């Protein structure tokens, strides 16, 4: 069970840390073309892998493989599963101001809706 | 290089046609657990291929990998490319109409935009 240079391994997964800007459908191709895609957070023991990381890099946020259809929709992972709030919830969430945030990124040890083609940093997840 | 029972294979891909009613996000989970992801057509060739299994049922739609995250915005592919009418474009266009169709599935030889809930077939894609 192995992951490529630069992936690193936890739970049971590989996750690739991409520290190069983009928009959050320029980082979902992008991971795909790797044969991954953006993060998905199941449980907890997860989401605190994830956290380190993104807190100890606050200078910048991850686009993970959260969003939605609808302006004011159900939120959904990249596999299409559901979203539950089991290890977090989605911040900036009053009806107005979240008009046109439909992509979730991670900045420090929070997780927002912000505008999808944003340019940022981002995080793949491949299986195993 | 091999597809599964069921799955047929054609140009560089294996796909799964999938006779069961599911939202597209459902639809989207279901392919994803059979380590796949909804069909996303990249040429001419593809297009026709898909196009004679789905004009032969025309009883039902087929949900395909590609929809947008803001009620009138970018049309997306499952992994993050952007969309390019080479073989098709979608349908119900005209800015007010489309309003919560976010989704879009293949019904007959047309594609059309819908509302992501909706219940329907799908279409899988792994790639050899
Ligand atoms: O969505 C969760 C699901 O992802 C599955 O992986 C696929 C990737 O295999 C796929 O990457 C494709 C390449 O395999 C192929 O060679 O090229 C095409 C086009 O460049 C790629 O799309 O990307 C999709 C979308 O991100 C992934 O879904 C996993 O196998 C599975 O374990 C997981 O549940
Ligand atoms: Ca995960
Ligand atoms: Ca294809
Ligand atoms: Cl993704
Ligand atoms: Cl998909
Ligand atoms: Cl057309
Ligand atoms: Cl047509």
């Amino acid at each position: 069970q192995s992951c490529l240079p630069n992936w690193i391994m936890h739970g049971k997964s590989c996750y690739l840390f991409s520290f190069s800007g983009n928009s959050w459908y320029g980082s979902k191709r992008h991971c795909s073309q790797l044969g991954a895609h953006l993060l998905k957070i199941d449980n907890s023991k997860e989401f605190e892998f994830i956290e380190s990381q993104t807190s100890s890099h606050r200078i910048n946020a991850f686009w993970i493989g959260l969003s939605r259809n609808q302006s004011e929709g159900p939120w959904f992972w990249e596999d299409g599963s559901a979203f539950f709030p089991n290890s977090f919830q989605v911040r900036n969430a009053v009806p107005q101001e979240s008009l046109l945030h439909n992509c979730v990124w991670i900045h420090g040890s929070e997780v927002y809706n912000q505008i999808c083609n944003t340019s940022s940093y981002s995080i793949c997840e491949k299986e195993l």
